[PDB]
C-alpha cells in the first residue's frame, strides 16, 4: 500500500533466504 518502491519483492539475495522457505516446502509438499 505504501507509496515506496519497497512493495516489490525483497532484493534477490533476500530471495535466497526465501529458498530456505521452499526447502521446507520441499518436505511438506508430499508424503513419501
Amino acid at each position: 500500500e505504501s507509496r515506496k518502491g519497497q512493495e516489490r519483492f525483497n532484493r534477490w539475495f533476500l530471495t535466497g533466504m526465501t529458498v530456505a522457505g521452499v526447502v521446507l516446502l520441499g518436505s511438506l509438499f508430499s508424503r513419501k
